């Protein structure tokens, strides 16, 4: 079972002996400190973190003894704070007394504001603000994902209106496959469910359990999946039967959409001769809710893509929508999954917009062939206000060599600026009343989860301007 | 509770519908596929795997029908194998009729080879083969960290060697400090233990109870750390006082070695001026087994650790070993714990050799300040052999625009070569007995763990030729 006790970096364990004595506060903050590309953030995986760890009873008598006899063996000494724990479990009956403050879930927030502040409740517990750094950090790893997310949207969203004249499809552009690329199970649901801000499709099911437990949405799920190949059920027919495979395959699956991987060994072989002569028949007969959405997954993304698309578009009947752009028949799409990062996303949007061939054709995965981390957005927990014999004191770093790395002073507020814009107040200047009301909202406080969102709420508030029209 | 029917990739839940029919085995393998450095991968997490995931009755009624209700709304369509799941269950008493065979964890295997095999031992369960294709290609990210730690561990080695003449301490030379980084618990825990292969340092408790409860030790435990500061901690005090908070912290650890990051407003001043002239008089009278590690974490990371260097040398007696390389009394020390990659780790040694400096003086840190994905050594999962029909056919991808993403044929055998190196056999070739035992071992059978090791073994496989030497 998780222990909280056991879950902070080992040195953080010896802290309450280095700050100033009679310290009865700690207060410290998370921001995606500023440094043209990420300039906004989607707060999001908070909430996921308050439930699973911080929440309820956390501290036992076992937890602490556990504690007590691995920090032993692990600093070679006796260093553990047995009565502050002890405290905490004795006077809360083992609830946080800490309050956590925070932007709403799934907000999207200029760089180098204020999203979360961290306080003990308790004066005795000055310690525990710190400690619960290293759990509340690793909600980098969901803002990341959801704002990188994001920043694709928009990418596809700008390209699919400029090319089609319309949003149609577009929660369906860009699909998760990255379920066995990830480092572990754990964050396989927590990625996937960052991406499930974004976007509907999705093969990383633990996204979907993550999402009804510790979110919800109004629909059975949040991210939805088809019928696809992988190599081994084409390969596995042996090389001279890759036909036979495709056949088979669009014949079982043949009312939905399939996908099918289609570069076991010649992707344009299998584009022009076998699905777009040997097979064409059982493909021009299929609904238009029922595609074939043929998969490459090797090559150069973008130069495989635009010749698949070539040379479909001269074995299966193109039009040219209204704004100009070819357009496959609604029973064939494409799916490229291999090598797309935002980069290649781009790249290959702008390439196919080149050759007047609509975004309506293709769709993208993320998965095979790339990443972010905590460096990207600079996410970073700092303390920024202290009370020793007191006395309240504004606190902060400001590295000489590192100007970026400078933290916020004081006790901090997020405000509306009035053109609309966020403003994070420092040094407890939100209290002058100047800039209205604190846009932060209570949701930890003493072992309680005090405020929380629907995954249909973060959603919402995470939606790009362009689809807001 | 965990469920092995939800942990996949949605699309692999329809893929017994697309294997041939008459398929009663489908047989796949697992390597880091070679690409036209990190020549050499350590073998490291699957017995993590196999315990936690795949072990014992891992299939009930419950999660069939829960995984039924997820996929109907996830597909929008009744496609799951409920059948085949029932099999499982009432014929193996829910226990994965599935044999793997590996390379001996902690092994350090070349490129391009076999590391483990995976195959149904049931005809009725060829689609379980790559079921599990997904958890298993997870391994990709222990086996990633402890070989990316490994060939850091091999350039400190060089260079401790060189500057000093020995290997002193080298264990402790890479301490991980990247538990906030990573993102989840469950990943910090693994990546913790593959860290632990190699060095003994660290940050990461979770890597200790994962070893202790997956692999085990004879010590106690696999890893240490020692008291050290956070900026909170000195910046607490205020910035008038940063002092105060240096003497504060090395006399609350006067016995025990203790770090104390000093670039919270210039760590130039702090070396030159506050350890180095206003608290020398505690910093001179310490024990060699309590230093003072003193922790820039700002900065270029070369740039600074010479810098510090030079003030340090400057302020106190410096020595020159038998090498003719300078080293700090042994008092103090140094560690650089920001934008410390193989890279940069490399520049930084270089760079102190240049100098003249001992990497006696130094040590490293992991995690801040810098992102290894599976496709580094291009961790790849494939089948390799079906049965159709009673008969085995080789089979594999071949892509035509992408020839390192060719796969291996057939049966596969890991053999020593008689010059000592690797060699994977193809095509069934290892039942010939020309090249002496297959190194892979059967650790997994039908819902049993065949075949453990411990984490010693592991360590003691995974050693550096030079630590041989």
């Amino acid at each position: 079972e998780f222990n909280i006790l056991l879950a902070t970096d080992s040195y953080k364990v010896t802290h309450y002996k280095q700050y100033p004595p009679n310290t009865s506060k700690v207060y410290s903050y998370f921001e995606c400190r500023e440094k043209v590309k990420y300039e906004e953030t989607v707060f999001y995986g908070l909430q996921y973190i308050l439930n699973k760890y911080l929440k309820g009873k956390v501290v036992t008598k076992e937890k602490i003894q556990e504690a007590k006899d691995v920090y032993k063996e692990h600093f070679q000494d006796d260093v553990f704070n047995e009565k502050g724990w002890n405290y905490i479990l004795e006077k809360y009956d083992g609830h946080l007394p800490i309050e956590i403050k925070a932007v709403p879930e799934g907000f999207v927030i200029p760089r180098g504001n204020v999203l979360f502040t961290v306080e003990n409740t308790d004066p005795e517990c000055y310690w525990l603000t710190n400690w619960i750094e290293t759990i509340l950090v690793q909600s980098w790893y969901p803002i990341t994902v959801a704002t990188n997310f994001r920043e694709q949207k928009k990418i596809l969203a700008k390209y699919l209106l400029e090319t089609s004249g319309n949003l149609d499809g577009l929660e369906y552009k860009l699909h998760d496959f990255g379920y066995r690329g990830v480092s572990s199970q754990e964050t396989a649901g927590i990625g996937a469910s960052a991406h499930l801000v974004n976007f509907k499709g999705t093969d990383t099911v633990a996204g979907l359990a993550l999402i009804k437990k510790y979110y919800g949405t109004k629909d059975p799920v949040p991210g939805y999946s088809v019928p696809a190949a992988e190599h081994s059920t084409i390969t596995a027919w042996g090389k001279d039967h890759e036909k036979d495979a495709f056949e088979h395959i669009v014949t079982q699956f043949s009312s939905v959409p399939v996908s099918v991987v289609s570069d076991s060994y010649d992707i344009y072989n299998a584009c022009e001769k076998i699905w777009g002569e040997d097979l064409r028949h059982l493909i021009v007969s299929r609904s238009t809710q029922a595609p074939l959405i043929i998969r490459p997954d090797s090559g150069n993304p973008l130069d495989t893509v635009l010749k698949v698309l070539e040379i479909l578009g001269k074995k299966f009947p193109v039009t040219e929508n209204s704004k100009g752009y070819k357009l496959l028949p609604p029973y064939l799409r494409v799916i490229q999954g291999d090598g797309v990062d935002i980069n290649t996303l781009q790249e290959i949007v702008e390439g196919m917009k080149q050759k007047m061939w609509s975004i309506e054709n293709i769709a993208f995965g993320s998965g095979g062939g790339l990443k972010l981390t905590r460096d990207l957005l600079n996410c970073s927990f700092k303390c920024s206000y202290v009370v020793t014999n007191g006395l309240g004191i504004n606190v902060f770093k400001d590295p000489v060599a590192d100007p970026n790395k400078r933290s916020k002073k004081g006790r901090l507020s997020l405000h509306r600026t009035p053109a609309g814009n966020f403003v994070t107040l420092e040094e407890g200047k939100g209290d002058l009343e100047e800039y209205g009301q604190d846009l932060l909202h209570t949701v930890f406080k003493n072992g309680k989860v005090t405020k929380s969102y629907s995954f249909d709420e973060i959603r919402k508030n995470a939606q790009l301007n362009i689809e807001l029209e």
